[PDB]
DNA sequence: GCTATAAACGGGCA
DNA sequence: TGCCCCTTTATAGC
């Protein structure tokens, strides 16, 4: 439990990685769809072949421009590992795929701070950043500015941390908010 | 299922 | 440029 990087003693667990990659060749989406079993394609709803693999369980959206977005992994390494497996698939189906400019694009994390949270008290004294309409959505949307991270804060004490590009942004965001959430420990 | 968040992609409207 | 979609993921109330 590394105290320096996380004085709270709680580390958020990563829940979803969104990465993209440039295969750098033009693809026949219809041919890929016919020859692949794990690939769906309806171009009149969405211009991407949706491919899914089980290990690591991820979903790829592959486009005729040769751009691919990989989604569903729970680590950046698993995102790159999955993105490679997709690129080898299209290679074996007869396309000169490359692996150019792989970039994590969005990381989703979550954790628990163990204590219930008085949401109405935080939505008031942090009205500049908070948006809390419980009849619409039971969590309050907290828009942190440095780092530019959105937090979903719930009464139970569970929080969602989104919008980060690097996991250190997720870790830094959680602990800019933890001493805040401590002031609103519900009785 | 709906409601809420972020991101990339291609694509509709303006 | 803006608006709206598009997939995924945690969270949670109806």
């Amino acid at each position: 439990v590394d105290l320096s990087k996380h004085p709270s003693g709680i580390v958020p667990t990563l829940q979803n990685i969104v990465s993209t990659v440039n295969l750098d060749c033009k693809l026949d989406l219809k041919a890929i769809a016919l020859q692949a079993r794990n690939a769906e394609y309806n171009p009149k709803r969405f211009a991407a072949v949706i491919m899914r693999i089980r290990e690591p369980k991820t979903t790829a959206l592959i486009f005729a421009s040769g751009k691919m977005v990989c989604t569903g992994a729970k680590s950046e390494d698993f995102s790159k590992m999955a993105a490679r497996k997709y690129a080898r698939i299209v290679q074996k189906l007869g396309f000169p795929a490359k692996f150019k400019d792989f970039k994590i694009q969005n990381i989703v994390g979550s954790c628990d701070v163990k204590f219930p949270i008085r949401l109405e008290g935080l939505a008031y004294s942090h009205a500049a950043f908070s948006s809390y309409e419980p009849e619409l959505f039971p969590g309050l949307i907290y828009r942190m500015k440095v780092p530019k991270i959105v937090l979903l804060i719930f009464v139970s004490g569970k929080i969602v941390i989104t919008g980060a590009k690097m996991r250190d942004e997720t870790y830094k965001a959680f602990e800019n908010i933890y001493p805040v959430l401590s002031e609103f420990r519900k009785i």
